[PDB]
């Protein structure tokens, strides 16, 4: 007789990341007065200071994809 | 007689990840008055500082997708 | 007798990545007023300052997509 | 009158860390036969593999010395 | 009458590390015969592998000496 | 009247890092016989191997001195 092999595999799917600020809505921020005095400080080492900033930071070092597939057929 | 194989597996699958903010409302955010005063300070060593600052922050090293599929059809 | 196979696998797959700042709405964003003042201050290491700033920022190490498939058919 | 005031701390002071791997004797390490025979594995993740070693290994995030000191005289 | 101050402090004080491999003998260390047969093996992550080594290794993030010393006379 | 201020504090301390591999002895390190026989593999990511190695490794991000003082006479 005979031997028949019909071998239709589907993908379809979704692999998503949506990693950081997304669709937020900033309505009117405003910001209070700040005001810094400062005198006869000494420092050693690294200084770092943020003074007075309205800012939005997003940081992604994740968020990456990764799809495998395998598709074998052996007779 | 015969072999007849139809092989149709179907992927409709979501796979997501949704890290960090997402869809967030900020209405009207002001501040109060802040003032720092310093004198004499001394330091030896690493400073980060952070005054009177309004923001939002995201940090995502995760949110990735892994998706492994296998296919054998051996006869 | 015979034989036939038919090998015919369809990928319509999506592998996708959004990452960083994404369909956010900024709305009359403004600022209070920041004043520094500062004397007999000493540098000894890295001094990194941010003062009175409105931004926003993004950074993004990530978010790569990586897609690997075999098709391997053998009689 | 009079005031002497004489101020003569001495610090003789030993401050010492041993971290790791010292002084050890290894008189001839040899080994038995190792032999390993695989088929078929299939690995979906991280793999780390040690076969047939002879080794020695340190690691040392420790074995750090603070000292500190404060030598004030105020009249 | 008069004020005399000598002010005098001596440190002859040792801070040390010694962090990692020291001192230590290895003498003839030899091996055994190692073999490795793999047919057929499949991967889809990081491997490390590490097969038949005669070694010695030593990671040192530590070890690190801080001194910190103040000396204020005020009269 | 009068005054005197003597002020000679005296540092002959010694801050020492010995970080890593250090006064060891290897004597007559030799090696077994080390065999790989490797077929049909496959690897779909990054691979770190080593294979047969007679050798000393030493890694050292740690072992730095930090030394800090203040002398301070104010009348």
């Amino acid at each position: 007789g005979s031997v028949q092999i019909v071998y239709k595999p589907v993908d379809l799917s979704k692999v998503t990341s949506k990693c950081g600020s997304l669709g937020n809505i900033h309505h009117k921020p405003g910001g209070g007065q700040v005001e810094v005095k400062s005198e006869k400080l000494d420092f050693k080492d690294r200084v770092q200071s943020k003074i007075g900033s309205l800012d939005n930071i997003t940081h992604v070092p994740g968020g990456g994809n990764k799809k495998i597939e395998t598709h074998k057929l052996t007779f």
